[PDB]
């Protein structure tokens, strides 16, 4: 009952474009009626065949996943042959965590975003549980589900540890997020779960700036490294910026505790920076200070 006919999938609107990926919300009504569920339904934008297993792995990895704030998936659907392959994932209604923090941003408080900054660490760890690195944390891949419900809600980055390893080496072709990226990644190209802590303090900054358009960490970054570099000089320049210990500032209104959680998942040390066990207990922790 996770196999999807392609002929009932009834196509509603595109929700997102990204890695070499589309996602669109959907109806599956088998029945005709129209009262077949909305799902979300993932498709590659161009099927090569490097494309191909890469999205396989993908959708294995979301099968084997189970928890409260990773996104559910549902099926596949390859009515077409072998090709045309579709992951069908659980649909959440209030978009990605940028789209709704911006939307929202007046009646969201702290101790709200403390909530979402538990859950995505509670998912974050469960990946990590099963030697997996996400790579691609930022808030525009972060769902939500209702007011009180954030999810993990893409994987197209997302590899296993080699299992004598505690890194994974990549450098996939394409415009990367360096922006989100820990400094052994830019110059390594070395992913592992600390990589992953250093996007999460990313994602962290993110959440506190509200998405506020100038201060994005693209926006911020290029602001520091001057607006007058182009092309692969940037990459050089943003390594040099994280080795001499430039950071994104504090978001305005950020209490210094939670910068200071920030500082510390940007540690150029890829070995002291915190685990995501520790990350969620200091968040509680001051969420429970505040109330
Ligand atoms: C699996 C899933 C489940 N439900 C949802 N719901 C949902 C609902 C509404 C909106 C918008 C649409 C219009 N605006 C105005 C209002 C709400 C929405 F965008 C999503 N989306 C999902 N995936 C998903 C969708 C879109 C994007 C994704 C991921 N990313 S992404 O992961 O980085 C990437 C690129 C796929 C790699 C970035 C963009």
């Amino acid at each position: 009952p996770t196999q999807f006919e392609e002929r009932h999938l009834k196509f509603l609107q595109q929700l997102g474009k990204g890695n070499f990926g589309s996602v669109e919300m959907c109806r599956y009504d088998p029945l005709q009626d129209n009262t077949g569920e909305v799902v979300a339904v993932k498709k590659l934008q161009h099927s090569t065949e490097e494309h191909l297993r890469d999205f396989e792995r993908e959708i294995e990895i979301l099968k084997s996943l189970q928890h409260d704030n990773i996104v559910k998936y549902k099926g596949v659907c390859y009515s077409a042959g072998r090709r045309n392959l579709k992951l069908i994932m659980e649909y959440l209604p209030y978009g990605s965590l940028r789209d709704y923090l911006q939307k929202h941003k007046e009646r969201i408080d702290h101790i709200k975003l403390l909530q979402y900054t538990s859950q995505i660490c509670k998912g974050m760890e469960y990946l990590g549980t099963k030697r997996y690195i996400h790579r691609d944390l930022a808030t525009r891949n972060i769902l939500v589900e209702n007011e009180n419900r954030v999810k993990i809600g893409d994987f197209g980055l997302t590899k296993v540890l080699p299992q004598d390893k505690e890194y994974y080496k990549v450098k996939e072709p394409g415009e990367s997020p360096i922006f989100w990226y820990a400094p052994e990644s830019l110059t390594e190209s070395k992913f592992s779960v600390a990589s992953d802590v250093w996007s999460f303090g990313v994602v962290l900054y993110e959440l506190f700036t509200y998405i506020e358009k100038s201060k994005s960490p693209p926006a911020e970054f290029m602001r520091m490294i001057g607006n007058d570099k182009q092309g692969q000089m940037i990459v050089f320049h943003l390594i040099e910026l994280l080795k001499n210990n430039g950071r994104l500032p504090r978001p305005d209104g950020c209490p210094d505790e939670i910068y200071m959680i920030m500082t510390e998942c940007w540690n150029n040390n890829v070995n002291q920076r915190p685990s995501f066990r520790d990350l969620a207990l200091r968040v509680d922790q001051i969420r429970d200070n505040m109330a």
